[PDB]
């Protein structure tokens, strides 16, 4: 091979996953935070390790940078630390919230060309990639995350801006929620390493009830429904209807003091403000992604509320794919592996000669 491996780095309000073009999976994945004292600058999982002498910085909490100097240490531990290569000898592909403002775009391709010196570069929306890598170019993405949810409808390729819409509920706050929950049922989860032990119970033990309300009177009259979750400590804990009733809050956010619409809702009201004609491919294509999609029975959940929204006459699929908790990296890997896409990374050269707003042209 003539080129060298080129990079892919997804940028997540709460994990960032890493690696090279090519490959099945991200090489690295690690918490986007930064921290420094109460060695200058911790970043990732020993950033989280040693928090309690350290003073916490989230760059990126909600899927859109805010503070430039620390997320240029995350790259840098990325390059450095996480994938151990030289940037400034591997093209990187980048990837942005939907949305993204478009001085943002020019402050990353700046960055990159300015600072790390990379020899090429480009940066691609998240939901595009995971739509990709399902197969796909026209479609919606349902891309819930750690600090924030997207609808993106998107179509031959391109997001359609428009239609877009945020929701400020994701899994932070469902796990937030479950800590509420399980000390109202008797227990107490109120710390922070609490947290951490209540993240690992959603992950392991939440479902998406098909109907809230049979659930809830199954939970009540047996036991059926039970699961025991062990602490590091030997004590074995009981959850019950706290299973499905945390991850229900996607669907009614109102269980969080939200006035917005669920994820079926809001992925409907996306869908509505596209064009007509393109609706129908829409509702066909409904892809998940991110991994707040990934409790069990969310798929069969939203095909039942779409269909409820939907016209009858309307054809209704939802796709959720094994992989959705990476697929945004794997489209990366994807894209940047393609033959046509070669041509299109933005060179040294091209921002040599038309600086950091060739992004919006190359970048489209
Ligand atoms: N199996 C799972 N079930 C439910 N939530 C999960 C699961 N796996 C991961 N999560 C949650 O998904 C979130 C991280 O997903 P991710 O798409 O990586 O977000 P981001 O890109 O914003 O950092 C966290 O809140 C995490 O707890």
């Amino acid at each position: 091979d003539e080129e060298v491996a080129a990079l892919v780095v997804d940028n997540g309000s709460g994990m960032c996953k890493a690696g090279f073009a090519g490959d099945d999976a991200p090489r690295a994945v690690f918490p986007s935070i930064v921290g420094r004292p109460r060695k200058d600058s911790y970043v990732g999982d020993e950033a989280q390790s040693k928090r309690g002498i350290l003073t916490l910085k989230y760059p990126i909490e909600h899927g859109i940078v805010t503070n430039w100097d620390d997320m240029e240490k995350i790259w840098h531990h990325t390059f450095y630390n996480e994938l151990r290569v030289a940037p400034e000898e591997h093209p990187v592909l980048l990837t942005e919230a939907p949305l993204n403002p478009k001085a943002n775009r020019e402050k990353m391709t700046q960055i990159m060309f300015e600072t790390f010196n990379t020899p090429a570069m480009y940066v691609a929306i998240q939901a595009v990639l995971s739509l990709y890598a399902s197969g796909r170019t026209t479609g919606i993405v349902l891309d819930s995350g750690d600090g924030v949810s997207h609808t993106v409808p998107i179509y031959e390729g391109y997001a359609l801006p428009h239609a877009i819409l945020r929701l400020d509920l994701a899994g932070r706050d469902l796990t937030d929620y479950l800590m509420k929950i399980l000390t109202e049922r008797g227990y107490s989860f109120t710390t922070t390493e609490e947290r951490e032990i209540v993240r690992d119970i959603k992950e392991k033990l939440c479902y998406v009830a098909l109907d809230f309300e049979q659930e809830m009177a199954t939970a009540a009259s047996s036991s059926s429904l039970e699961k025991s979750y062990e602490l590091k400590d030997g004590q074995v804990i009981t959850i019950g209807n706290e299973r499905f009733r945390c991850p229900e809050a996607l669907f009614q956010p109102s269980f969080l003091g939200m006035e917005a619409c669920g994820i079926h809702e809001t992925t409907y009201n996306s869908i509505m403000k596209c064009d007509v004609d393109i609706r129908k491919d829409l509702y066909a294509n409904t892809v998940l992604s991110g991994g707040t999609t990934m409790y069990p029975g969310i798929a069969d959940r939203m095909q039942k509320e779409i269909t409820a929204l939907a016209p009858s006459t309307m054809k209704i699929k939802i796709i959720a794919p094994p992989e959705r908790k990476y697929s945004v990296w794997i489209g990366g890997s994807i894209l940047a592996s393609l033959s046509t896409f070669q041509q299109m990374w933005i060179s040294k050269q091209e921002y040599d000669e038309s600086g950091p707003s060739i992004v919006h042209r190359k970048c489209f």
